[PDB]
């Protein structure tokens, strides 16, 4: 059903490339996706279900692109290898991860599946839908950061919308999940959490405003719930029928806690919310997040909403 192109550039800054795509994911019919990925080094992947557009409309757009502004970034290929084979295993990717493609290229290649990881064909056709739906909206986003927007604001307002809308309890329930997600990734590093501290710090007065901003309404933040309202109900009963499947301070306590065991993690209502963080987590990594801004993020949007709010996430999870 998917036909998939991938576009070898490996400077990590992808954005203009992804704004020369607009036309191909916005001239005919059929869902149509972009992301990024890694599989035979960097490179950006276009899908589509239909057959337009062709491989020599593909060519056209792109090849005039990658000749006019081309990566000027080298890959070491000897220390990446082994990182993809660990990520392969991580990831639980079975294609081949040689040659890396040559930078400047456009590629065929064949469609993968994640109905192993996801739960079931239709889990998956549901992430496609999203990803059709979020691509369009990532075009806009991503005009806006080439412009000068700051990537990881835009970001910021996408987790904060997504917390007040879609958690029980809206903002001051939906955070605590964003200190979870922070401490999992820190996994101890009391040096590395100081730096974030010390940078919010600095931040704190705009992000406070942000967020009390989001809670009101932006135009933004309504469109991005407005979104992810699309997938709440078909979510809701993938995860029903069983179709869509750490050693911290915070993580022990919240494990001592019989309310998260009863009344959040086995909900219906966080499960729908954490689907629908994922996805606006995903939406991260099609803007240029990566792993580690996700993470600092996070550590922002909690910190951000404990001082709005006066609230604590740790003293939530010790219950
Ligand atoms: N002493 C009794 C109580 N314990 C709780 C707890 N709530 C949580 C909680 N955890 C996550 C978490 N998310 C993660 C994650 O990894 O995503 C881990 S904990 C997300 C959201 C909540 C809340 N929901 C609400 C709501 O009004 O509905 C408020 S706080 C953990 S313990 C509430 S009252």
């Amino acid at each position: 059903t998917w036909r998939r192109f991938d576009v070898a550039y490996h400077d990590p800054d992808l954005d203009r490339l992804i704004l020369a795509a607009r036309p191909l994911l916005s001239e005919s019919p059929g869902r149509s996706w972009f992301q990024r990925h890694w599989v035979r080094g960097p490179h950006l992947e276009l899908w589509f279900d239909h057959p337009e557009p062709s491989w020599e409309r593909v060519r056209e757009v792109l090849g005039t692109h990658l000749r006019a502004h081309p990566s000027r970034t080298r890959i070491d290929p000897d220390r990446l290898l082994p990182q993809h084979r660990r990520l392969a295993l991580a990831e639980q990717i079975d294609e081949p991860l040689l040659p890396f493609y040559d930078d400047n290229t456009l590629h065929r290649a064949v469609p993968r599946s994640r109905v192993h990881v996801l739960g079931s064909a239709a889990a998956e056709d549901l992430f496609h839908d999203f990803h059709a739906a979020a691509s369009t909206a990532a075009f806009d986003q991503l005009d806006a950061v080439v412009a000068g927007e700051s990537r990881l604001g835009l970001a910021f307002e996408l987790m904060i919308a997504a917390a007040h809308a879609h958690a029980e309890g809206g903002i001051t329930g939906g955070f605590v999940s964003f200190r979870s997600h922070a401490e999992a990734f820190l996994a101890g590093a009391a040096g590395l959490r100081e730096r974030w501290e010390a940078e919010y710090r600095t931040r704190a007065e705009a992000l406070r405003a942000q967020v009390a901003a989001v809670v009101t309404g932006t135009p933004r933040g309504r469109a991005w719930t407005g979104l992810l309202d699309g997938f709440a109900g078909r979510g809701d009963e993938l995860i029903a029928s069983g179709a869509l499947t750490p050693d911290t301070e915070f993580h022990r306590a919240l494990r001592a806690n019989r309310t998260w065991h009863d009344e959040v993690l086995r909900s219906p209502s966080f499960r729908r919310y954490r689907l629908l963080l994922n996805l606006t987590y995903l939406q991260m990594s099609r803007l240029g997040v990566t792993a580690v801004q996700r993470s600092l993020l996070c550590h922002f949007a909690a910190s951000a909403v404990e001082e709005e709010y006066g609230v604590s996430a740790i003293e939530i999870a010790v219950g």
